[PDB]
């Protein structure tokens, strides 16, 4: 019979297959540059079309999650509507200007690495845009306008 | 170019790229939904933002890849072109030999045939992954 996947261990396994492919598509999207860079075409071309695979198997995670009622594994808020949606956008931005990048960067900085807090300390003036720019769109959404 | 090893930095670009790749793929998955809803602004924010999470998660490759550190995803270095195929290679063998047929049996223990189903697609498909990178190698070796 029919089952809710919340708090089963397939939920944790959608959530971390969702993790990796996520990081497998930014990792061969990345190497594809030095491929470029190098002039190997073809391991280029095909890093770029096993990267599309790993969209597609992690939109297929987020499908079953969001189908089976489960949380964003980002930011554990549900994504069921476009509105839900923009707010796990919303928490996560927040939660990285507010908290996470700022925290890096100070960790950065005591432990003598000046250029990597630089470098945090850029990423969350730019997620705190990020958060108000999702934060207007909430409010267009919410207002029904 | 400062040695990286051993430090809560390091630890910190890791967390960071998991999250900024996870960023790009959720509000690239959200683009779909504004655009079957008809929201094309917000489709198109979600995607321009999706650009910046690129950005990030790339950065922070740079800093662990100058610093000395691995691969978030396998733990193996990724400075050059072939470490980086040697890297693919390492994932793509856990996900096929182990961690998605794994994955298969728990969902058809737990009674979610469906998702099972999915999990062993994926499997083949990360084998498949592997062989196609194996060959690239052995050219880049050759
Ligand atoms: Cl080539
Ligand atoms: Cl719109
Ligand atoms: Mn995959
Ligand atoms: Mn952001
Ligand atoms: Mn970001
Ligand atoms: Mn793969």
């Amino acid at each position: 019979h029919m089952k809710d996947l919340k708090g089963t261990k397939t939920a944790e396994n959608l959530k971390q297959g969702f993790i990796g492919e996520s990081m497998a598509n930014r990792r061969y999207l990345y190497f594809a540059k030095r491929a470029d860079e190098e002039g190997y075409p073809e391991i280029a071309g095909l890093l770029r079309s096993i990267a599309e695979g790993e969209t597609a198997h992690a939109f297929g995670h987020l499908d079953f999650i969001r189908q089976g009622g489960l949380t964003d594994p980002a930011t554990d808020k549900p994504i069921g509507t476009l509105e839900q949606m923009i707010e796990s956008a919303i928490a996560g931005e927040t939660y990285e200007w507010t908290q996470m990048y700022p925290g890096f960067a100070k960790v950065a900085r005591e432990e003598g690495f000046p250029e990597v807090a630089e470098w945090f300390e850029t990423l969350a003036r730019a997620e705190k845009s990020h958060a108000e720019k999702f934060q207007n769109v909430l409010k267009q959404l919410k207002g029904g306008t």
